[PDB]
C-alpha cells in the first residue's frame, strides 16, 4: 500500500453519510505482531468519516462487545439528546445516531466510547476513529495544493496478544503504552510529494501527551480542536493533550529525512518507591523521547506561501455568569474530584441558559496535568496560567498543568443535559466528571 | 407641644433597645378628626426607634389585630431568618425579633407589615414607623449643628371614622388618600431655629409619590435609602417613591415662609371612562400639587457650610452573574408579574451565592411606575433609563418609569430565603413578588 498508512475514509454521498459500524473484538496485525483489539469497522483506528456542513449523519452502532458501550461525538456541537453521555447500548444491541452537521463548523473531530466506568479500557483497546468536517476554506490555493494527511496519535501496550489490562497505578495516572503509534503503525515513513503538508493531528491516547516537534522545522498552526484559527500561527513545538486536535502546515525547507518526535514532557505521573522506611509516591518525571514518524522531503522543495487569513473568529455576546471549577486529586485512592465531588449521573452541577455566554474558570489544584473537556459547547480559551492565549479558535479540551487556571468563554448552544470531565479517561472513570444542564 | 409634630423616639440603652410593641386598633385624633387607625405603640406613625451600629434590638410584637401580621425591617441588611417575610403572627400572639445592628450602617429605615395578601390594607390603616441608625458621621460639625427632623410622608383616606376600604381600582393602582400628611399631621408648620436643617425623609405611603420641592431653595442630598452619599449632591427637586428614604440638608437663604410641596407627578395611575361606546382605561394623569408643610426661616439665616465629604462608598468585587427581571401588568385583572409569573411562596426564582456580587437588570415593561424593592441585600444603582446615577450610595428601592431599565449592583449578604417585589404594596399583594435564595 501507500508508504504512509492512514485510516480508510468513508465520505458522505449526496449529503448523507449512512453507515453501520460494529464494535467488535478483531484479530489484526499491529506493529508487526498479531493481536486482538476492540475495533470499529474492523480496523484500528476505525474509519475516518468525512462530511461537510449540513450533511446528515446516520450511524448505526452495533455492539458486539461483551459489555455495554456507546459513542461520544467528541467536539461536535450537536444535541446531547444525540451525543448522549448517559445512553447504554447493551451487548448484542444496536443504536442509530442521527444528526445534521452544523453549518458553521470545520476541522478534525473524533468518536469513541463514553460509558462511565468503562471508557479507559475500551478506548485503550482500540475503539476510536476520526471525523473530518470539510470546509469551503479547503478550496483556497494555499490549502488545496498542500498534501494532506491525518495523524492519529495513539499508544498501546500488548500482553498475550491483547491490550494490556489496567493496573491500579494505571487508574491513578492514566495508562500509557510502550508502542507509540501513528495511525496504528509503528514509526511509519511519510515520503512527501509536495513541499507543503497539511497535517490533521489527533491525540486519541488515554493519557499520553505528545510534545510535537519536527526536526529543523517550525509548525504553522491553522486549526485547534474545533475550528480554524484566524490566521496561521508559527510555533517551534506543539503540545497535544489527550482528546486535543490541531491542524498544522509544514513547509519543507530542504531535501532530507526529518524526524517528527514526541519530546520529553512531564505531565506529573507518579510511581512508588521504598527507600529504607518509605513506601511513598515519587514523580515519574518526563516521558522518554519518542520518534513518531520519518518525514522524507521531496527534491528541491519550494513550499506554497502561507494563507494570509483563515476564518474570522465570531464576536461573542458579553457573558452573563462566571463559574469556578476546581480540580483535585486523591492519588493513593485513585479518586479525582471537581469542586470536592465525584460524578453522579443523577446530580446536576451547573444549570445554564441556552444562547448565553459564560466564563468558566477551571483551576487545577492537583499535581498532575488534567486536560479538561466540555461536551456539546465548544469554547474560546482566553488564558491559561495567567498567560493570554495567542490565538482565537474553538477548542473543546484545555490542558491545565499543576496550579494553573484556565479562563474560558463558553457560549451555551444545545439544550439538554451533558457532561464535562478530565480527558485522561481513567480520571473520568474514577469520578472526575460533572453534569451541566442547559435550558 | 412643639409646633412641629414628630413621632416619639425610643433610644437604645447601654447597647440594647428592648421594647414590646402592640399592633392594635387605636382611637386617636388625626388631622382634626377622630378616627380608629391600626397602630404600633398606640400612635400614628409608630414610635421612631433610634439605634447605633452593633446595638442589640429585641422587639416583641404583640398582634392585637383580627388578622395575622408580621414585620419587615425594611432596608436593614440582617438575616432573613429574622426579617422573615413568610412568618405569620396569629391574632393574639406575639413574636420576638432579635438582631444586631450591622457595623457598617447608617441612615433612615422603617418597619411595617409584610404578610402577603394583607400588606396594603394594614399599611394603609397606619401600621408603620421609622428606625434611625446613628453614625459617627453625625458628629461632624456640619451635621451636628444642623437642626434635625424626621418627615414621615404618608397619606390617608377616612370613611366612617376608619381607613377607607380598598376598591377594585385601588388594587390596580395602589391606594392614595386625600389627606396628605407629614408625621400624621395635616400641613404642619416647621418654625426653624437654625439656618441649616437636616431632614430625614420617608415615603411610607402605599402608592403616593412625592415630587419634593422647597420653594425658592434647592435640596442637598446627603443620604439615600440605606446610607450616606460620598458627598452632598445639589438637586432642584427630589422624587421619593413608595418605600424610599432620603436625607437632605436645607440651607435657609432668607427670612420668610417657604412651602415644601409635592409637585404634580404622573406615575401612570388609571381610571375608567365611557364615551359613547367605550368602557376602557384612561390615564389619571399627574397628581394635583400638595403642600406638605410650611417652613418658617429664622431671622438673618446664615447656614453652615456643607460638609465636603460624607462616607466613601465601598469598592465592590467584580460581579459573577447578570440577572434580568421584567415587570408586566394585567391592569383590568389587577394582576402584576415578574418574568411572566406571580408570587408563589413555595417557588424559588433566583439562587445566588453569599458574598458574591450580581448585576440585576430590572425592566419595567408596564405603563405604571413600579418601585422595585429587594429585601436583605442593599444595592448600588448604576443607571436607570440608560442614564448613569449621579451618586454612589446604598439603596433598597428603585423607581422605574414605564419602559425603563434599572441596572443594579447587588452584593449578596445574609444567607437564606428572601423576597423582591414592587413597593406599591397592592401590586405585591396582587402577585408582583419573587423569591431569592442565597446560599
Ligand atoms: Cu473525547
Ligand atoms: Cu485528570
Ligand atoms: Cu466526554
Ligand atoms: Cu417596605
Ligand atoms: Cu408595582
Ligand atoms: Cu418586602
Amino acid at each position: 500500500g501507500p508508504s504512509f498508512p492512514e485510516p480508510k475514509v468513508v465520505r458522505s454521498q449526496g449529503g448523507l453519510l449512512s453507515l453501520k459500524l460494529s464494535a467488535t473484538p478483531t484479530p489484526l496485525a499491529i506493529a508487526g505482531q498479531r493481536a486482538t483489539l476492540l475495533t470499529y469497522g474492523g480496523s484500528f483506528p476505525g474509519p475516518t468519516l468525512r462530511v461537510r456542513p449540513r450533511d446528515t449523519v446516520r450511524l448505526t452502532l452495533e455492539n458486539r462487545l461483551p459489555e455495554p458501550t456507546n459513542l461520544h461525538w467528541h467536539g461536535l456541537p450537536i444535541s446531547p439528546k444525540v451525543d448522549d453521555p448517559f445512553l447504554e447500548i447493551p451487548p448484542g444491541e444496536s443504536w442509530t445516531y442521527e444528526f445534521t452537521v452544523p453549518k458553521e463548523l470545520a476541522g478534525t473531530f473524533w468518536y469513541h466510547p463514553h460509558l462511565h466506568g468503562r471508557v479507559a479500557p475500551q478506548l485503550f483497546a482500540g475503539l476510536l476513529g476520526a471525523l473530518v468536517v470539510e470546509s469551503s476554506l479547503d478550496a483556497i490555493p494555499e490549502l488545496r495544493e498542500a498534501e494532506e494527511h491525518l495523524l492519529v496519535l495513539k499508544d498501546l501496550a500488548l500482553q498475550g496478544g491483547r491490550p494490556a489490562p489496567h493496573t491500579p497505578m494505571d487508574w491513578m495516572n492514566g495508562k500509557e503504552g510502550d508502542l507509540v503509534l501513528v495511525n496504528g503503525a509503528l514509526r511509519p515513513t511519510l515520503v512527501a510529494q509536495k513541499a507543503t503538508l497539511r497535517l490533521r493531528l489527533l491525540n486519541a491516547s488515554n493519557a499520553r501527551y505528545y510534545r510535537l516537534a519536527l526536526q529543523d522545522h517550525p509548525l504553522y498552526l491553522i486549526a485547534a480542536d474545533g475550528g480554524f484559527l484566524e490566521e496561521p500561527l508559527e510555533v517551534s513545538e506543539l503540545l497535544l493533550a489527550p482528546g486535543e486536535r490541531a491542524e498544522v502546515l509544514v513547509r519543507l525547507r530542504k531535501e532530507g529525512r526529518f524526524l517528527l518526535q514526541a519530546l520529553p514532557y512531564d505531565r506529573g505521573a507518579m510511581g512508588m518507591m521504598d527507600m529504607g522506611g518509605m513506601a511513598h509516591a515519587m514523580p515519574q518525571g518526563p516521558s522518554r523521547p519518542e520518534t513518531l514518524l520519518y518525514l522524507i522531503a521531496p527534491k528541491n522543495p519550494k513550499p506554497l506561501p502561507l494563507p494570509k487569513a483563515l476564518s474570522p473568529f465570531p464576536t461573542l455576546p458579553a457573558p452573563v455568569v462566571t463559574r469556578r471549577l476546581v480540580l483535585t486529586e486523591d492519588m493513593m485512592a485513585a479518586r479525582f474530584f471537581i469542586n470536592g465531588q465525584v460524578f453522579d449521573h443523577r446530580r446536576v452541577d451547573l444549570k445554564g441558559q441556552a444562547q448565553t455566554v459564560e466564563v468558566w474558570e477551571v483551576e487545577n489544584q492537583g499535581d498532575m496535568d488534567h486536560p479538561f473537556h466540555l461536551h456539546v459547547h465548544p469554547f474560546q480559551v482566553l488564558s491559561v496560567g495567567g498567560r493570554p492565549f495567542p490565538y482565537r479558535a474553538w477548542k473543546d479540551v484545555v490542558n491545565l498543568k499543576a496550579g494553573e487556571v484556565a479562563r474560558l468563554l463558553v457560549p451555551l448552544r444545545e439544550k439538554g443535559r451533558t457532561v464535562f470531565h478530565c480527558h485522561i479517561v481513567e480520571h473520568e472513570d474514577r469520578g472526575m466528571m460533572g453534569v451541566l444542564e442547559v435550558g
